[PDB]
């Protein structure tokens, strides 16, 4: 019993993180065989971060005005090229503690693990989740950039997410690890914001699935709704809209604990209507969207505490 | 910016777990050198479980009654004691992954991270405050017996805690890992429920300098107060006293941001008499007490290890 918001071990990913300097520029790289991986504005200077030409940027780097530290060793870069919006270091060592990893580019509402690195050196892991507006609401000061998101289903990483930028409402901006951006920003500093965004729908029904295996019913209704009413009503407090994809995948959970899918939309219109008067679920006053359905199938008991 | 609920990286502590069986039993152990630490119910049967005497249950136990399995590796078991209510297992073997660390009981209001473990296997990683009524609001199945908890310092771990049971409210009791419960919980199927808790202040002003270094403010006001005043407030509201150590801890955030304890504390009086009038701090409805002042100041100041 019990539900935390649970990040997977971060033993695999710490082996992996370097320090990558260009000029006065100090950031994180991910070390993978004998590959750096880092955001290519390390090769940015501090007169021109408005309007970079990074192909002009980059050819008049030579392999030796790269500096990467793993721990106390030097590696040393032996070739360099971009990809996208990340630069990728061949250096003259394999790292001996590359683990089972693959590239995954996610879609916004999935969920991932975040170790966030200053200097190449481990400071906490929490989670997050893809905002709809292709956003991240992390914890990232100065320095954070090229810290890494993943997974660790079945012993394997799945690489996600690495850390470009802040926003101006302080959340953050990133590529996944082949250099694409989630969203529409740029590696530039500009005038761009974060749109408006909304709740993830069908986190917060796996999050209430999630209270009732935990033992919990105070929320549950006699109603029943259609999907279309449930949209409509739910875009009205800013909630994404629920596909039949979703209700497809809340399918285990329902089974498990007897509740159809309409029926728990059913109890959320009514807890946007009521509010909890008073009362949490899962220790929160607010409703949860940061689970997906697979976080609560991982994180709870296979048996409902009916 | 940003401020999340945050955990120690848990590579060094990962490799340190192991499976421990005995019998039908099987759940986690520490590896430290040559010792495995693990919970001594793992001895009992569930007949046993309802009285055991222990004392007698392990001198019936001999070596060879212990399998402890590190990945695929089995370890050796050349001797067997008992400290409080952990086991410990000699093994021919010291873990060559054995991090530089420490055994630290700490007080209610202290926080940590877990790492919980499944027949050996780490599975997650989350952060938790021990409470004033020394439970912990967990997250943990059957299996979970011999998880730990711990926090870091530059490069030495720091246990404090080892899972031993779920309480039937669902939150969770152990021991530090010289054995010794946290709380008045005995290792034994007996009644037992959690005392009536209390929020821990000086958190709950913590992650209120938090909220400010943030750009969270509207609950800031003109006013200040006293120690003693203010403690009138907090037992009224089932909060813990806050002491003028607490206020000594706070300093620094105080200093920094422009709003002295007792001013903050005038803002956290206003919060428990009003409530919060439909708005939010750092994202949550309610008022957050499980970031310590060093939580605050670590995660604000991008610390590493
Ligand atoms: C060159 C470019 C693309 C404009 C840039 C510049 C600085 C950084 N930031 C580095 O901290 C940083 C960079 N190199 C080493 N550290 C930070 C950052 O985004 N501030 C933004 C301030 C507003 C204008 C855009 C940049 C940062 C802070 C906190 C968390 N995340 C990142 C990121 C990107
Ligand atoms: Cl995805
Ligand atoms: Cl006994
Ligand atoms: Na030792
Ligand atoms: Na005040």
């Amino acid at each position: 019993s019990g539900f935390r918001k649970m990040a997977f071990p971060s033993g695999k990913v710490e082996g992996c993180m370097v320090q990558v300097t260009c000029g006065t520029t100090t950031l994180n790289g991910l070390w993978l065989d004998d590959v750096v991986y880092c955001p290519r504005h390390v090769i940015c200077t501090s007169e021109d971060m408005l309007n970079p030409n990074y192909e002009d940027l980059l050819i008049r780097k030579s392999n030796h005005n790269f500096l990467v530290q793993a721990g106390n060793v030097q590696l040393r870069v032996i070739g360099h090229s971009m990809q996208n919006c990340v630069l990728k270091l061949k250096v003259d060592t394999a790292n001996p503690k590359t683990p089972k990893y693959k590239f995954v580019r996610i879609q916004p509402g999935q969920t991932f693990s975040v170790l966030a690195c200053y200097n190449g050196s481990p400071s906490g892991v929490y989670q997050c989740a893809m905002r709809p507006n292709f956003t991240i609401k992390g914890s990232f000061l100065n320095g954070s950039c090229g810290s890494v998101g993943f997974n660790i289903d079945y012993d394997c990483v799945s690489f996600c997410y690495m850390h470009h930028m802040e926003l101006p409402t302080g959340v953050h901006a990133g590529t996944d690890l082949e250099g694409n951006f989630y969203g529409p920003f740029v590696d530039r500093q500009t005038a761009q914001a974060a749109g408006t965004d909304t709740t993830i729908t069908v986190n917060v029904l796996a999050w209430l699935y999630a209270a009732v295996i935990n033992g919990d019913r105070w929320f549950l209704n006699r109603f029943t709704t259609t999907l279309n009413d449930f949209n409509l009503v739910a875009m009205k407090y800013n909630y994404e809209p629920l596909t039949q994809d979703h209700v497809d995948i809340l399918g285990p959970l329902s089974a498990q604990t007897g509740i159809a899918v309409l029926d728990m939309c059913a109890s959320l219109k009514e807890l946007l209507q009521n509010g909890m008067n008073g009362r949490t679920i899962l220790g929160s006053a607010l409703l949860e969207d940061e689970f997906t359905p697979f976080d609560v199938v991982r994180q709870c008991s296979g048996v409902t505490f009916q």
